[PDB]
């Protein structure tokens, strides 16, 4: 039986794996987050009212989901020392479900694979052109407390892949693992030049999804990347985004970019 899907029909669309008939080590898909050990907030719970737009559109000055400018253009781009917050209309507001504002929470929208790399193990491609801009996925898993974070780090041995990021907003703090349970973010390898970008969007819930963004046009079978130390394009001070490791050894960047540091830039403990 060969898995056609490593989403588990989880996902709007399948996604693929390569080479045939070869799989990646199995873990518990979630196309979102879940509960996890010393989170204090259910993901899944509605914490945010919405806006009161019914009648009309939602529109800067009239939405209280939009207090700082539209988040997305028309075709679902995201537009664009302090940064903005972003927030999405959700469940409880009453526009419609083509509201503009609508985005991450309406889930993948292209073909992805993940396949065999040459050497960073499996990696996240496309399999078709993504425009600048457009939402690509989450990094979605459970999510933890600092405790239970330090608890899972101090195990990591040598050959592990490292899943756990942390996110500080300036603090509202937010640890996810997608290690056992998570979705196809956890597919995507580093690059000191990457394609996505993460931004922290929050739609029913305190708990921000991670949403990676096109950062430039993407085409087909080109692998997907985040930079794993939150640095790339993030220029205020408001919003740390960290891949952690344990242990002081400093691993090797393979990603190829002519910037490349040639480190892995884990937060390491
Ligand atoms: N640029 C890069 N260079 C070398 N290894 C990388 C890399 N980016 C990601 N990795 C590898 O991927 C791990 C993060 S999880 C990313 C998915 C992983 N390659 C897998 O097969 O499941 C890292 O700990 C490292 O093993
Ligand atoms: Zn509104
Ligand atoms: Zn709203
Ligand atoms: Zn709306
Ligand atoms: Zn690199």
């Amino acid at each position: 039986t060969e898995q056609l899907d490593v989403a588990c029909g989880q996902e709007n669309l399948p996604v693929g794996a390569w080479p045939p008939g070869a799989a990646p080590a199995p873990f518990q898909y979630t196309p979102d987050h879940v509960v996890g050990p010393g989170a204090d907030i259910d993901p899944t719970q509605i914490t945010f009212p919405g806006c009161i737009c019914v009648k009309t559109p939602c529109l800067p000055g009239t939405c209280s989901c939009l207090r700082h400018g539209e988040n997305y253009d028309d075709n679902s781009c995201l537009r664009d020392k302090y940064a903005e917050p972003v927030f999405e209309c959700n469940v409880l507001c009453r526009c419609s479900d083509h509201c503009r504002n609508r985005v991450v929470q309406k889930g993948l929208q292209f073909h992805f694979q993940v396949f065999k790399t040459h050497k960073k193990g499996w990696g996240l491609r496309t399999l078709e052109f993504i425009p600048k801009g457009r939402f690509v996925c989450e990094y979605a898993g459970e999510v933890l407390g600092f405790s239970e974070v330090q608890r899972r780090i101090h195990l990591q041995t040598k050959s592990d892949s490292n899943y756990i990021i942390a996110i500080r907003e300036h603090v509202m703090e937010t640890f996810v693992d997608p290690t056992y349970i998570g979705n196809i973010g956890r597919f995507l390898n580093h690059s000191c030049e990457p394609n996505l970008l993460m931004i922290p969007v929050r739609i029913d819930s305190m708990v921000p999804k991670l949403a990676l963004f096109a950062a430039k046009d993407i085409v087909p079978e080109e692998e997907l990347s985040y930079d794993y130390s939150g640095r790339y394009l993030n220029l205020t001070v408001s919003a740390s985004k960290e891949r952690l490791d344990h242990g002081k050894l400093r691993k090797p960047c393979y990603c190829g970019a002519k910037s490349c540091t040639a480190f892995l830039p884990f937060d390491s403990s």
